[PDB]
């Protein structure tokens, strides 16, 4: 995150580390607690990744410190990539991952509301981005879980910002035309987080950007409310 915060532990309950075994362990991506047994993260996140049988996931984590060879985690059984995905600069940058266990939720983890059909006319003005990322292009991990708050930026001026490239429904930006605050290396598949009426909504995923918190160029989101049922369609499986 650029421009951020240091969060207070369970300030981001549904806010996990998805971290990768090989060669050696480390944070790999961001994801989102959606359900009981159910990460919903970046399809991005799994380039060259064989199995999942190398994936770790830490819920209720704040430092990155509290991770060690005793700490647990949750192993994963499944990675769901939407099949319309080739990259993320083209959309569909949206997989889930079922869990070999089920999460028990308390004050540390819990699950983030999906946006509701009917809450695609609502214009949300409080969206938070979260993340271990880089500060700066050139950077490392952080400790701590960082936060910043963004605002929502329309299609039309997220398609302005990025000539040559195709801005989708099916995406959604967020910055200020100066810069100075958002994603960066090692956020994507975590959440963009926006609160209406006291609750809080999943309403991007950390996707991609022209570099970090740059004037003028937004960092974009998938659009989760334009994957409800996506989502509903593999986790609801009969
Ligand atoms: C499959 C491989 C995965 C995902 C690749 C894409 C990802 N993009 C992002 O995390 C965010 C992009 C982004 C998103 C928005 Cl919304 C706006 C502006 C953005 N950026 C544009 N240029 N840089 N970031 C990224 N993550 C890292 C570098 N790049 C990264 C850095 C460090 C570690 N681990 C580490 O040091 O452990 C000790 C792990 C990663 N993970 C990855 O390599």
């Amino acid at each position: 995150i650029v421009g951020g915060t240091a969060s207070v532990r369970g300030e981001w309950p549904w806010q996990v580390t998805l971290h990768t075994t090989s060669p050696t362990q480390r944070h790999l991506c961001g994801g989102s607690i959606i359900g009981n047994q159910w990460i919903l993260t970046a399809a991005h996140c799994f380039y060259g990744v064989e199995s999942p049988k190398i994936l770790r996931v830490y819920s209720g984590i704040l430092n990155q410190s509290e991770i060690k060879e005793d700490t647990s985690f949750f192993g994963v059984q499944e990675i769901i990539i939407h099949d319309q995905y080739k990259m993320a600069e083209s959309g569909y940058d949206i997989a889930l991952l079922k869990l070999e266990t089920t999460v028990g939720y308390g004050d540390s983890q819990r699950p983030i509301c999906l946006p509701s059909k009917g809450d695609r006319n609502v214009i949300y003005t409080d969206c938070w981005v979260t993340g271990w990322g880089y500060r700066k292009l050139r950077d490392k991990i952080q400790n701590t879980l960082q936060k910043a708050k963004i605002p929502l930026v329309t299609n039309e001026e997220c398609q302005k910002r990025y000539r040559g490239h195709k801005i989708t429904h099916k995406m959604i930006c967020a910055g200020y035309r100066e810069g100075g605050k958002d994603a960066c290396k090692g956020d994507s598949g975590g959440p963009l987080s926006c609160k209406h009426n006291e609750v809080w909504h999943l309403v991007g995923i950390t996707s991609w950007g022209e570099g970090c918190a740059q004037r003028e160029r937004p960092g974009v989101y998938t659009n989760v409310v334009e994957y409800v049922d996506w989502i509903l369609e593999k986790t609801q499986a009969v």
